[PDB]
Parts: C-alpha cells; structure tokens; sequence
C-alpha cells in the first residue's frame, strides 16, 4: 500500500460529515489493509486540523487500523457554536466518545490518539470514559493534573508563573480573531504559525506575545509545509464563517468553565488515574510545551510509555517518519 503521507483531498479516505451531540462533525475515515485490529481516532490541536495527521493516518491504515480523524470544533467542515461551554475539554471528549460509538459500537474500544490540545483531549476522553480507550496516547502533550482552583490566566503571568503560555492571552482576546480573516491573512497566519520567518528573521509567533501582525506581510512560505497544504490548511480553514478563527481561538476562551468540570472532578470525581496502556510522545524543541512539563506524569499511569522525538511541538509531520515507527511499536505491543 501507498504509506506515503496524505495529499489534499487525497483518494485513499473517505471525507465524511456525521452529527453528533448537536453540532455536524467532519472527519477523515481512513480504512485498514486487511481484516482491521482496532478503530483509532486521531485528534489535531491548534491550529492544526484532521489532515495535520497526514504521516499518520495512512501508515495506521496501512497497519491494518481503521482510522477516524476529526475536525474538532471550530475546525474547517465542523461546526463552531457560539456556546462557551462545547469547547470544554468535557463535552468534546463526550463528542470523542459518540463519534467512537458512532464506529465501532457502544461497548466498542478505540485507540485514542490526540496532540496539542487534542493531546489533552484524550486524557481527558481517557479519564471521563474508560469504558472505551482500550490504548490512549498523546504526542506534545503531557497530562495535567484536575483543576482545582481556578485564576485568570492575567493573574498567573502578573506573578511570572507559567509564563510558555502568556500567548494565549492575547489568543483567547480580540486580536488574533479580528486580524486574521479571509484567505490572505490566513495565508500568512499559515506561514507564521509553521515556522515562517520574515527577512530579518522575525517571527511570526512567539509564546509570550503570540501572534505578530507586523511580520505577518514580510512572511515567507513554511518549513514544515510546502505550498499545496499551506493552502488546503487556507481553503480548509476558509470554510468556517467570518471571522473565521472564532472557533479555533475558541479552544483558548474556556479556563474557567473547565476549571469548574475538574473543580467537580477534583472534589467529588474520581481521581487521575489510567489503568489502560499509554504512550507518550514528547517533541524535544516543542517551545509550546517543554517535555520537562510532563514531569511527574507517570504516577497516574499502570502502564505509561515514554518516548522523545528531537523536534519542534508539529512532532507529526516533521517527525512523522520517527512518530509512526515510535507509536506503531507500542501499539503492537500495547494491544499483546
Ligand atoms: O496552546 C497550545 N498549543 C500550541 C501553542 C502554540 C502553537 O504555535 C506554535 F507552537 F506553532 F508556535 C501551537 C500550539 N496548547 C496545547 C496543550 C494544551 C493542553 C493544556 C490544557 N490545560 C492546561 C492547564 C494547566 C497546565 C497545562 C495545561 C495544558 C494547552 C494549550
């Protein structure tokens, strides 16, 4: 089989829309080789898209997998509610659960793949329905414990904590919303966000102050996309309404509702606690997320894997030769 990576609009999957939890869902179905192991559901972060598994996705089909990959919400085919509260963690992993459902039955199981802030999707997922994730992995991102408290992340900057996230201050504001709309910006938002420079090496991103609108004219075409997925991230991306990263910021906008979900959680819920095998796959030079901060991830695991690979926080297609050798091998052993 061609294990090569996907091409847009690529013939070897199917592009399907299906409802679930009141909102039109789009994902990918990429169909094994052969009699399938496992359905595996794939799940992008920001401002990635189901297409951001392109190394992915073919390589587990062509390991006999049946893979769903989802636009996730606020996210090119699928939809983008007004409402806060679609956007926590907890009612998109009880999407994850029905689209899941949708494929392999109610007391079906599922491998569990997300990354980026779909990577805290599937603890989360893995968490809230173990009923399900028969193997749960996350690539970028580590678990993090329940929220307890909850404090505007203003507050956490002002006193100089946590500050590889003061970008999402600005994320979650006007700014990034406002700006980047339509084809053009998006273009460039493109070119910043997979590591574009501008002639005197500007950035188009940075963790402190997040996007740069000044660089954005002076951009060039990425290092981790050649042109054809620049614009189909563009095309795809262009699909949701004006301004059209309300719901892909969306993602940003929702601290204190999560906090109130594992407020509940943390006091009353069970604790953090993975009796199902996991991998996790840390990106050395993922600037976004250190892979010092998974930390003290493994007290919460029976079974946790551990692995590295020397590359920036796009782990799944910079590194994508080295990430579908890493998760392949676990997987087979994992599911034995
Ligand atoms: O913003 C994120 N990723 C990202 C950042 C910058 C990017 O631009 C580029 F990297 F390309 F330059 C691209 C993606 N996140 C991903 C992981 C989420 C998981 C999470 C959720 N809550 C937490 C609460 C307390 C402690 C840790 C928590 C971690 C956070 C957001």
């Amino acid at each position: 089989m061609d294990t090569s990576k996907l091409k847009p609009n690529d013939p070897r999957v199917k592009y399907e829309t299906k409802q679930i939890r009141g909102k039109t869902y789009s994902y990918i179905l990429g169909e094994p080789a052969g009699p399938k192991l496992e359905t595996v559901v794939l799940v992008h972060g920001w401002p990635d898209m189901a297409f951001g598994w392109r190394h992915q996705i073919p390589y587990l089909m062509s390991l006999g997998f049946q893979v769903v990959a989802p636009n996730m919400l606020g996210y090119a085919g699928t939809d983008a509610p007004r409402d806060l509260s679609q956007f926590t963690l907890k009612s998109v992993s009880a999407d994850i659960a029905e689209l899941a459902r949708s494929f392999v039955g109610q007391d079906g199981q599922i491998v569990l793949g997300g990354h980026d802030w779909g990577g805290a999707v599937v603890w989360r997922t893995a968490y809230y329905h173990p009923e399900l994730v028969k193997a749960v992995f996350s690539v970028c991102t580590p678990l993090h414990p329940l929220s307890a408290e909850y404090k505007p992340l203003e507050d956490i900057v002002a006193a100089g904590h946590m500050l590889n996230f003061k970008y999402q201050l600005q994320l979650k504001g006007p700014d990034v919303e406002a700006r980047i709309q339509g084809k053009d910006m998006l273009r460039r938002f493109f070119r910043a966000m997979f590591g574009g420079r501008g002639p005197n090496g500007e950035a188009g991103f940075s963790t402190s102050d997040g996007v740069h609108f000044d660089v954005l004219d002076k951009i060039g075409a990425p290092p981790l996309l050649d042109e054809q997925e620049l614009e189909y991230y563009v095309e795809q991306y262009a699909l949701q309404e004006a301004p059209e990263l309300r719901g892909p910021l969306n993602w940003y906008r929702t601290r204190e509702l999560n906090a109130k979900d594992e407020m509940d959680r943390a006091k009353n819920g069970p604790p953090l606690r993975f009796e199902m095998p996991a991998l996790f796959v840390a990106a050395s030079k993922d600037n976004a997320l250190p892979p010092a901060m998974s930390k003290g991830m493994d007290a919460f695991y029976k079974d946790l894997t551990r692995a590295e690979v020397d590359a920036t926080h796009w782990a799944l297609t910079q590194a994508g030769d080295e990430v579908n050798r890493v998760i392949g091998e676990w997987l087979n052993k994992a599911l034995g």
